[PDB]
């Protein structure tokens, strides 16, 4: 009994992985390499994550 999405690409479950696996290795130094394991996903590359996390940066800079 539950959802059933396939390959999961951003939803608030894929989300709450990657906030644990980040922090589980301190975002400071948590890289999108390892953490892509943390995921092990279908169709979730290391490249994917890193995207994510340059993208917040840019999002961080200007903020009004």
């Amino acid at each position: 009994t539950a959802q059933k999405k396939p390959r999961v690409l951003w939803t608030h479950e894929l989300h709450n992985k990657f906030l644990a696996a980040v922090d589980h290795l301190g975002v400071e130094r948590a890289v999108p390499k390892k953490i892509l394991d943390l995921m092990n996903v279908d169709k979730l590359t290391r490249e994917n994550v890193a995207s994510h996390l340059q993208k917040f940066r840019v999002a961080l800079k200007k903020v009004s």
